[PDB]
Protein backbone atom coordinates (compact mmCIF):
# COMPACT_ATOMS: atom_id res chain seq x y z
CA UNK A 1 0.00 0.00 0.00
CA UNK A 2 1.44 3.64 0.75
CA UNK A 3 -0.31 5.11 -1.60
CA UNK A 4 -3.44 6.92 -0.66
CA UNK A 5 -6.76 7.01 -3.02
CA UNK A 6 -9.73 7.24 -3.37
CA UNK A 7 -11.00 5.93 -6.42
CA UNK B 1 5.83 0.18 -8.11
CA UNK B 2 4.49 0.12 -4.62
CA UNK B 3 7.38 -0.06 -2.64
CA UNK B 4 10.20 2.85 -2.14
CA UNK B 5 14.02 3.45 -2.07
CA UNK B 6 15.64 4.97 -2.38
CA UNK B 7 18.84 2.95 -3.61
C1 LIG C 1 7.31 8.45 -3.68
O1 LIG C 1 8.40 8.60 -4.58
C2 LIG C 1 7.96 9.01 -5.89
C3 LIG C 1 9.14 8.83 -6.83
O2 LIG C 1 9.43 7.47 -7.15
C4 LIG C 1 7.50 10.48 -5.75
O3 LIG C 1 7.10 10.97 -7.02
C5 LIG C 1 6.32 10.52 -4.75
O4 LIG C 1 5.97 11.88 -4.42
C6 LIG C 1 6.60 9.77 -3.45
O5 LIG C 1 5.29 9.47 -2.83
C7 LIG C 1 4.92 10.10 -1.56
C8 LIG C 1 3.41 9.90 -1.38
C9 LIG C 1 3.06 8.46 -1.01
C10 LIG C 1 3.16 7.52 -2.18
N1 LIG C 1 1.62 8.42 -0.56
C11 LIG C 1 3.92 8.02 0.19
O6 LIG C 1 3.50 8.82 1.32
C12 LIG C 1 5.38 8.23 -0.15
C13 LIG C 1 6.33 7.81 0.98
O7 LIG C 1 5.62 9.63 -0.39
C1 LIG D 1 -5.85 8.62 4.98
O1 LIG D 1 -4.59 9.16 5.23
C2 LIG D 1 -4.64 10.48 5.71
C3 LIG D 1 -3.13 10.95 5.80
O2 LIG D 1 -2.43 10.31 6.79
C4 LIG D 1 -5.38 10.54 7.05
O3 LIG D 1 -5.52 11.92 7.40
C5 LIG D 1 -6.79 9.89 6.89
O4 LIG D 1 -7.43 9.81 8.14
C6 LIG D 1 -6.60 8.54 6.25
O5 LIG D 1 -7.90 7.97 6.05
C7 LIG D 1 -8.29 6.98 6.97
C8 LIG D 1 -9.77 6.82 6.78
C9 LIG D 1 -10.11 5.95 5.59
C10 LIG D 1 -10.08 6.69 4.28
N1 LIG D 1 -11.55 5.50 5.75
C11 LIG D 1 -9.23 4.70 5.53
O6 LIG D 1 -9.61 4.03 6.81
C12 LIG D 1 -7.76 5.13 5.56
C13 LIG D 1 -6.79 3.94 5.51
O7 LIG D 1 -7.50 5.83 6.77
CL1 LIG E 1 -0.79 0.28 3.39
CL1 LIG F 1 3.51 6.99 3.78
CL1 LIG G 1 -10.17 3.80 -2.66
CL1 LIG H 1 15.58 4.83 -5.90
Amino acid sequence: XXNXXYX
